């Protein structure tokens, strides 16, 4: 029930090879690896399945939700394998880390910030416009390749808004990020995409949500209960009025990914993303430190 699945004779550790860990989530750990068949870098994700239990329908979910998008903006999905009880699941490999990654080093510029949310802004108008809804939007699931390609990553609890099911109403997400009305069940839509945008661009210029601070259950009343969250401190005021825009309280009457495609605060900052390497770089110095 698994796209891309190969059944136990297609060994996973024959038919790549493992570079080096470069993850060890809750689900079980990631590697850079490669296809030993095409002779591709791609990055091996492998989930212990007779030691996790109700992770394996998020899984599944996200699988699925992977194996039916195909866009630049998206992470591609390559396909899954069984060893034992161990699933590894291969994907495209994005060596540039996550934008929550490039944060540790300092802050970022507004034309980083600009160029970041451009492509975040692509990756969302695809989805949207496939009736996808990623629903985990942060900087933690923006990731980058090594030369600075933005691709959305993470669905793990990616909606599909189809024919006979326009609204969900399912509590998911992660709170800081999640739109009131995805709090409240209210019924909802891409639109909960957005408001995670604005909160995922407050992120990158202040480097973390509103509320960071505050015990999960607290924020719980808080973004229904307060005003939306506003971008505070010296920026310039169309980044002010961008991260406005997604930070209505009122679904409908945020704007669309496309949309935010041409405004001011975009088409002034972002540049070209090659010119992203040089935050992957810093951010490569800094952890050869620590």
């Amino acid at each position: 029930g698994l796209p891309g699945m190969q059944n136990l004779k297609a060994d996973p550790e024959e038919l790549f090879t493992k570079l080096e860990k470069i993850g060890k989530g809750s689900f079980g750990e990631v590697f850079k690896g490669i296809d030993n068949r095409t002779q591709k870098v791609v990055a091996i994700k492998i989930i212990d399945l007779e030691e996790a239990e109700d992770e394996i329908e998020d899984i599944q979910q996200e699988i699925t939700v992977l194996s039916q998008c195909d866009s630049p903006y998206v992470t591609k999905y390559y396909g899954s394998y069984l060893k034992d009880t161990k699933l590894w699941i291969i994907m495209e490999y994005l060596g540039g880390g996550s934008a929550l990654d490039l944060l540790e080093p300092g802050p970022l510029d507004e034309t980083q910030i600009a160029t970041i949310l451009r492509e975040i802004l692509k990756g969302l108008d695809y989805l949207h416009s496939e009736k996808k809804i990623h629903r985990d939007i942060k900087a933690a699931n923006v990731l980058l390749s090594e030369h600075g390609e933005v691709k959305l990553a993470d669905f793990g609890v990616a909606g599909q808004l189809t024919d006979t099911q326009i609204k969900r109403n399912t509590f998911v997400g992660t709170p800081f990020w999640m739109a009131p009305e995805v709090i409240k069940q209210s019924a909802y839509d891409s639109k909960a995409d957005i408001w995670s945008l604005g909160i995922t661009a407050i992120e990158l210029a202040r480097g973390e949500p509103p509320h960071s601070e505050l015990h999960p259950m607290k924020v719980l009343f808080l973004i229904p209960k307060n005003n939306p969250p506003t971008l505070e401190g010296n920026y310039s005021k169309p980044l002010k009025e961008f991260v406005e825009a997604c930070l209505n309280k009122e679904p409908s009457f945020r704007p669309t990914a496309k949309e935010l495609l041409k405004h001011k605060f975009i088409l002034r900052n972002a540049k070209k993303t090659s010119y992203l390497t040089e935050l992957i770089d810093r951010y490569k110095r800094w952890k050869a430190e620590q």
